[PDB]
């Protein structure tokens, strides 16, 4: 039974000037222990986690004078169809910013007691998903690279081989 | 005998170069229960709602090379003529920023019980108006997307068809 | 015996490019009941007022290449011939910033017990000036509009006609 | 035995571009009592003054496509000779900004007790200097104006000619 | 036994347009007495230190129309093969921002006892290293110069000659 905290990035995406207009989805990426660096090398010892704290970051990197923006969210659905603005607005710990402006999420998880290892059913697997969609018309040259901020307790020991 | 939270869009609008000089209405609609998507399909249970807590935010979406503003309140009158500065100016909770710059609405509602059916009487549907309008001139197309921060009380179970 | 809070505009000036070089003085005005809208359809009624705060704010409105500055301040004596850089420097509560930077006055009053109506002596009916004045010279065209945020303690019952 | 306090601005420099390169001293002046126009009028009274508190602003105005910078110090050596980046940067209290950054300098000050009038040995009337230098290279015309907060507490009347 | 604080700026690089693209390291030093002005004077005096706290600050120099970025960290290894990005990004206290975006580092140390001369083992005269590198494309010319913020507690006292 032990306790790990971090910091990773999940995903990065760079967006020429024209593509990139209103409802072109950003990212789209659940949170599997895989994608976690630190956490991919500590899931594939134990079988249990559950989380404590989790928290995310956008920090996306453009001059001044582009002038579109984002909003980004936390979805607790592991499911495989969501390509909208209205669900990802209306959650909790949603935000909304400028392509120079950098915000903080500090969503609603689960605080279940989940699994590891891949199945056959994702509602046990991962507590979320981040979504992250344009609202303007790009300018210049934007360049986002999402964060996270996980904290996590993982518990019967194991050893996976992915 | 509930108690909701959420946040929710309002509204939206885009102006061109030019257009959108001084006092022209950026956007003006009132609070009613239709216009928030989380509280529209939960307005459609019960029959009286008071509000306790109800704050708002501008984050417009701009480069920082258009240099014009905005000023933004919010009025508990739901009536139909209030087309002016000086009425938005006084109010309590007012703001008033660049199009780059994104301010914060606290303001002062009713604290009423009200009713969340459309009636003959506008005074008993609606705790206030949001009005945002221009005062300096445009100098790039600007993109403005107002938000909304409610929590409410809902109570006396019925099931409306609007 | 009552006590008014509120916020209001007390001007607003426009400055093209090239005019407005250091020492031009934009705005000047004193600190009458005539001019806050709320207080001077409260001025009407009562016969005695004493501040009892009051700070302002300088709220700019320019794109980010213009690069001049200002200087702001508050001088209590209602004189008539004030047009220099070294006293609004000097008083207390005093800012200087740039013309894309936004300030606040948090200034020292004088919480004696004034008059509302006009009279022959001005250290009697108004607590106070509003001096700014450019520092730099402008590229673009500025605007700014400066506020104003009161609270007094109205008292003796009247009726003026002004 | 009195107290006073106060802002005063201590100088001011315009650099135009390519002048201005790194290592080129903007401003270097002492603290002496003459520069500060408030306690100029009030070292002329008395005899003895030992300072309490005293902090700095920088406040450089530029427009932001500048991109050079500064580096602000506080030397309690009164001396005639220091023209370097090195002492500067190693003291006490020293900030690095860019041109269109402004910061705030809490230096350490001398706490000992000085002679107003000046005199054939410096480290008796000047608790300190003040030198602003370059670090990258110019673009546009940026304009400097540093400040100052100094409070202080003057004894033994008397009254100087200079 | 002694107690030394300050501020020391460890390095500085320039970058023009279009050489450095990504995984560009833009600095890597050590923390090695040295480097630290007022230390290196410091460590010549006394045999043993260990670090109480240290902290760093970054402070890059550029238009605001540069809009690349950079990722920063601490890595208590002073080995001398680690150029990449995903082992500084997973480190504690690491930060991502723009090249006008200043962060602060609050990095995780050894808090062991080490050396302060030269020797063939590095592992007990250096705690940590510094590494920096691009994640963007640069478009005009950036100017970082990192900080540090260092506390230590120099001790048995002895004198070299390095």
């Amino acid at each position: 039974d032990v306790h790990l905290t971090g910091m990773s990035r999940i995903a990065q995406a760079v967006i020429p000037a024209g593509t990139g207009t209103d409802g072109y989805i950003v990212v789209d990426e659940t949170i599997v222990p895989e994608l976690l660096p630190r956490l991919g090398f500590a899931a594939r010892i134990f079988q249990r986690y559950a989380v404590e704290t989790l928290e995310f970051e956008i920090q996306p990197m453009c001059p001044a004078n582009t002038g579109g923006g984002y909003v980004a969210g936390f979805l607790p659905d592991p499911t495989d169809s969501d390509h909208t603005f209205d669900a990802i607005q209306a959650t909790r710990g949603a935000v909304v910013a400028k392509w120079w402006e950098s915000r903080t999420i500090r969503p609603q998880y689960a605080r279940a007691l989940l699994w590891t290892s891949v199945g056959k059913e994702q509602r046990l697997t991962s507590p979320g998903r981040l979504i992250l969609l344009c609202v303007g018309n790009n300018t210049d040259v934007v360049n986002v690279s999402v964060l996270c901020r996980w904290s996590v307790r993982l518990s019967v020991p194991s050893l996976e081989t992915p």
